[PDB]
């Protein structure tokens, strides 16, 4: 039947296993007949991206100059739409699921460039406090982590998983929350 | 004396250089001593990385830039040149004359720029016709006209000075400008 094609984001902070957790996502869908998908990097994932992080890093090694944090974002969300239009947007539009890693101002900013474009599904991996200082040995971030968490109960298509409990317990909900949301489509 | 943004707009050999100079002399004449020029298409080093990226991948013709991501790209350098360049230097209480500075367009500069206008625009008005043939020295350039046209007549920040007539008589024009406008202040 070759299910509609979908866009499926992985999110969480640092330490949160997202890669590892991006490949539980895969096999999911592998176990419901999704066949055909494209993993994408959103910080990276094009050549355009690519240059532009070689540019920042060109220009910061010599010096004489500094990246503006304003600039830096356009490019940002330069990078995000290129993506979004070249690489996405085609998938799915072929049949390919697509399966992403890390996807006032940046509300405006969004809305006008990518308009009413959203995953169809945001995976957040919380971790706790504790979580990510073990994983930074190898706390502005309990206010990201909020920021997330607000996102989550206001958004129906952002899931959340746990990705602090052992690595079978994150995979038995992940695999939940797909079938669970495949079902419903 | 406050510091001051002064531009310079006009279509295409409107001849905006030359004015920029004669700009600089006035104010030199008042007692304005510590100035700086930019041009407002490049102008840092990243608009000059972004404008050599551009390029580029398009002498590869194997990558194409989506418009949307290209637009960010040239307002990351505005916002660079703005927040590195312009603003320092009327924080240091130096003048700046800057040369050549779709309702989306719009929404991007209310979002990151804010706030955030010239004192001064200087408008250098002439008909597509006469700025083409400077130019060698069309149907976007007649709406593009227009819009100028309007924003100077609607917006007490904007003067304009008649262009199409010989290079003397725009200088008169131009240093009377700047002159009654600085009393303004
Ligand atoms: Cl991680
Ligand atoms: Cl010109």
């Amino acid at each position: 039947h070759h299910m509609r094609s979908n866009y499926i984001v992985i999110e969480g902070l640092e330490g949160a296993g997202k890669t590892t957790a991006r490949e539980c996502v895969v096999e999911t869908l592998k176990q419901l007949g999704v066949s055909d998908m494209v993993f994408t990097r959103e910080p990276g994932g094009t050549i355009l991206a690519e240059k532009l992080r070689s540019l920042v890093l060109d220009i910061q090694s010599t010096g004489d100059e500094v990246i503006n944090d304003k600039a830096e974002v356009l490019m940002f969300y330069a990078a995000r739409v290129q993506l979004v239009e070249t690489v996405i947007k085609p998938a799915l539009a072929r049949g390919q699921w697509v399966i992403g890693d890390r996807h006032t101002m940046l509300a405006t900013l969004r809305d006008a460039v990518l308009g009413d474009f959203r995953p169809h599904l945001t995976l957040y991996l919380d971790v706790t406090p504790e979580v990510g200082l073990k994983r930074a040995r190898a706390d502005f971030f309990n206010r990201t982590r909020a920021r997330y968490l607000e996102l989550a109960a206001q958004d129906p298509t952002i899931r959340t998983v746990d990705a602090t409990q052992p690595l079978e317990a994150v995979e038995r909900d992940i695999r939940a929350v797909v079938n669970r949301w495949v079902a419903e489509q």
